[PDB]
């Protein structure tokens, strides 16, 4: 396995996976540095976010918990095909970012939150990660580049 990605067994059904404990990735098949990546997100904010108010709405009242079955349905929906990220980012994500259809450009190490950074870093082009948390809230990244 390449670093960070942990085997473990499915729960409910006995198949065999991977798990990413930085990206919170989950894939079925087996896995396998550079000073910039591109990524977009998708943010969902809830009411202990740093900044609990974004373009779609005021304030933002949601719990973290909400937040979080609000991700796994954007996760399923994308996985599945059902939508697209930016499609999705575009109607749903609390960034600013979201009329730019979550895409945020390059950026190297030392410019963003530690956590969206490292699991930034973490995916192979073209992987969208599992939630990851922030003091802005919790995100649905896919690097681009
Ligand atoms: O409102 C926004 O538009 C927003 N967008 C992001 C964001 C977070 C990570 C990468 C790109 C953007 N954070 C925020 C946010 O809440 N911030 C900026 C910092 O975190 C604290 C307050």
């Amino acid at each position: 396995l390449p670093p960070g990605w942990e085997k473990a067994m499915s729960r409910s059904s006995g198949r065999v996976y991977y798990f990413n404990h930085i990206t919170n990735a989950s894939q079925w098949e087996r896995p396998s540095e550079p000073a910039r990546v591109r990524c977009s997100h998708l943010l969902v904010k809830h009411s202990q976010s740093r900044r609990p108010s974004s373009w779609r709405q005021e304030k933002i009242t949601r719990t973290k918990e909400e937040a979080l079955e609000l991700i796994n349905g954007y996760i399923q929906k994308i996985k599945s095909g059902e939508e697209d990220f930016e499609s999705l980012a575009s109607q749903f994500s609390d960034c600013s970012s979201a009329k730019a259809r979550g895409d945020l450009g390059a950026f190297s190490r030392g410019q963003m939150q530690k956590p969206f950074e490292d699991a930034s870093f973490a995916l192979r082009t073209g992987e969208m990660s599992g939630p990851v948390f922030t003091d802005s809230g919790i995100h649905i990244i896919l690097r681009t580049e």
